[PDB]
Order: structure tokens, then C-alpha cells, then sequence
């Protein structure tokens, strides 16, 4: 079929939701596109560079509040950029671990140097809106891996019998596992937030 | 070599240092002990009850910070848990990686139990104390994988001079900056009781 970059992309992720970041193979990608390996090779040089394409896509395609709106709050826009993150890293299989090993995108610059301009603009110094947007860079990652590779592990191996568990542990592991992590994450968010709020008022005060 | 249990997760932990967690295999293992695969196979199912395992040994040999002090308050605890946990993925190259998607073991279930009980005792409903513990877990992992994967790996102005920052540590800097944060958001939450807050 059709090798052009956006096709190639396509069919990749396709194949990433079939197999998983482990299984996905540039032979398999080949196989999946009616081609020879040295045809792929072309297009295509290796894994590496196939994860990071995918990596940088997923984020064009989906990450679509990667800005602040018009008169947006520092709040409100962290939470939005949050939210939409962690969206598009669960959109796909192994989504976060793919984002894991993204290179450097010239165009994912100029999107962190334009919300490092608005922090600094709602009066944070650059540290602090740096340490603001990595931490919930951090926190977002975090929580998706946390629920992906879960997910992943239950591929392989089960879960301990549930009649050992002491019980606030196991009250724990219910709400845990009663959605995708989103409550805990959207509670956890809020928390952060707040947080670097607490922080950015504080000035020079002891606090 | 000797294959108790004990010598053989000291071998796999010598081979995540050397190769990192995807070069890490049930091969290379039996390799370092001087054994055949099928020999390891009898102590050894597989990778992933390898990893389950190392995750659960990485944090019993280095993890120090896992029960409150006498008298220690709640955010002194999460603060010094969190230090703990994130000292104890960095010992090992893909530390984190190895730490993803686990669940308490058996032979953490008293620990982790106290850890929640403890919460508890300090005001927060079970939930919200899950949800604190929860999120300095995420928060941590987050922090240590990308310092881990900036290892592996090893402008404009406002990122340049960021990078500047950034790099002028290993990321224990913003770690603790992050941390003091979300310690700060939990007690504004906690402290709200029913008020809009
Ligand atoms: C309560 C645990 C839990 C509950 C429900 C689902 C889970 O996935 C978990 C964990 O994975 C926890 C950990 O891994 C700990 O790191 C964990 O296992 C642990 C420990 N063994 O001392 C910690 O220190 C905890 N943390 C870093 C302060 C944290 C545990 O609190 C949670
Ligand atoms: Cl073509
Ligand atoms: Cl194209
Ligand atoms: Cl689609
Ligand atoms: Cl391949
Ligand atoms: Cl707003
Ligand atoms: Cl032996
Ligand atoms: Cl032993
Ligand atoms: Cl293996
Ligand atoms: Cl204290
Ligand atoms: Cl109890
Ligand atoms: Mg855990």
C-alpha cells in the first residue's frame, strides 16, 4: 500500500493497539503493509525511529490542549493540559511508554517555550514554572503508566488471592481498580495545583 | 553458583545495571550464574515473575522510609516516604520501569496496610489518604523515569535558560519542589473539611 510518512504512522499505531510496544516489530509493520523488510527499510530505519515518529504523532494528533485558551487562568490551563495529556497517552496500547522515549521535536519546543511564556506572564519566575509544568508532566506520566503497565501485567501473570489481603488494602484496591485511575488522578491534580497556587502567593513570605 | 532465592535476585540485579530492564532476560541470567536455562527455569518461571520479584526486593534492601516515625506528623511522613521510594528506584538503572504496574506483595501488605491506616488516623478518609499516597507514587515515578530515561539518552530563550536549570542537577531539585506542593495541596484539602475550598 500507500508508504508515505502519514500512512506509514497510521499503520504503525494500528499496529502498536494489535500488539504492544514489546511486540511491535518493523517486520511486522512490513507484513501489515503488503511490503518486503528492505522496502520498510526505506521508509523506516528501525524501531527507534518508528517510536519516536509514533511518539511526537500521538501528541499532534490528540494533544489538542497543549495551549492556553484567550484569558485562560494558570489553573484552569494546567488542569486542561493535564487532562488532554493524559488522554492521549491512553488513546493507545503502551501509550506512555511510547511517549517515554521521545526525541527532541523542534515543534514540541515551541509549544513548551509558549507555556513557559504564559507561566512567567501569570507571574511565575522561570524555575517555578518550569518546576509547575514538569510536575505535572510528572504526576500525568506517572499515572498512566502506573495504570498501563497494570493492564499489561495481567497479560502475563494474575492477582494475589483477594483472602490474605488486610483490609483497608483491599477497600484500597476496589476504588483503585472501580475506573482508569481517572478519579485519583483528577483528586491528585487538584492537590498539585493548589499547591504551586500556595507557592506563587507566598512571594518572599515564609510559608 | 548458588541459586537460593536471595543469590539469585543479587545476580539479577547485577544484570539490570548492566543491560537495563528491556536487555534484561531469563538468558542472560542463567549466563551470570553459571547455570543452563532449564536449571534457572526451576527457580525462575519467567521475566515477569523476575521483575515482580526485583521489584518487590529493590524497595525491602533500600527502601528505609516506609513507616511513620513516633510522633512523625502525615506530611512528614509522605515527605520522608517519598525521598525514601525515590532513592530506592535510582539505585538500580530502569528502577522505575521495574516498579510500573506492581501491586503490594504479600510481604508488604503489613507496611502498606499501616501506611493507609496511618492516613487515616491523621483525618483523611480511607480514599483521600489512597489518593495522596497515590499521587506522591505517580509523582515520583513520573520524576525518576524521566531522569532515568535522560540517562538512557546521555532552543528557545525561557527553555534554553530552563534547561540551564535543569541540568545543573539530577532532578532532585524539582522533585522537591513538586513534592513540597503536593504535601501542601493534600493539608489545604484536609484542612477544608466541608468548606468550598
Ligand atoms: C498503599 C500502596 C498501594 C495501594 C493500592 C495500590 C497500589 O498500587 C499501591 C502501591 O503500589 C503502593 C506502593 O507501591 C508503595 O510505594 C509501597 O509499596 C511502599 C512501601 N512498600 O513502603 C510505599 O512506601 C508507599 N509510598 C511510596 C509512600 C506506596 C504504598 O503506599 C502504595
Ligand atoms: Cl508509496
Ligand atoms: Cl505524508
Ligand atoms: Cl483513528
Ligand atoms: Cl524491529
Ligand atoms: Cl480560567
Ligand atoms: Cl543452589
Ligand atoms: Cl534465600
Ligand atoms: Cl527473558
Ligand atoms: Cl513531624
Ligand atoms: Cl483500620
Ligand atoms: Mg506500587
Amino acid at each position: 500500500s500507500r508508504l508515505n510518512r502519514e500512512s506509514v504512522i497510521d499503520a504503525a499505531l494500528e499496529l502498536l493497539n494489535e500488539t504492544g510496544i514489546d511486540g511491535l516489530t518493523t517486520r511486522k509493520l512490513a507484513q501489515k503493509l503488503g511490503i518486503e523488510q528492505p522496502t520498510l527499510y526505506w521508509h523506516v530505519k528501525n524501531k527507534r525511529a518508528l517510536l519516536d515518529a509514533l511518539a511526537v504523532e500521538i501528541l499532534a494528533r490528540h494533544h489538542d490542549y497543549s495551549l492556553p485558551a484567550a484569558g485562560e487562568s494558570w489553573q484552569s490551563f494546567l488542569r486542561n493540559a493535564a487532562m488532554s495529556f493524559r488522554r492521549a497517552l491512553l488513546r493507545y496500547r503502551d501509550g506512555a511508554k511510547v511517549h517515554l522515549g521521545t526525541r527532541p521535536d523542534e515543534k514540541q519546543y515551541d509549544t513548551v517555550e509558549t507555556q513557559l511564556r504564559f507561566m512567567t506572564e501569570n507571574g511565575f519566575s522561570l524555575r517555578d514554572g518550569l518546576y509547575a509544568i514538569s510536575a505535572v508532566s510528572h504526576f500525568t506520566l506517572g499515572a498512566v503508566l502506573e495504570q498501563q503497565e497494570h493492564t499489561a501485567a495481567l497479560t502475563d501473570r494474575p492477582a494475589a488471592p483477594d483472602e490474605n489481603l488486610p483490609p483497608l488494602l483491599r477497600e484500597a484496591l476496589q476504588i483503585m481498580d472501580s475506573d482508569d485511575g481517572e478519579q485519583a488522578f483528577l483528586h491528585g491534580l487538584e492537590s498539585l495545583i493548589r499547591g504551586f497556587e500556595v507557592q506563587l502567593t507566598a512571594l518572599l513570605q515564609i510559608v
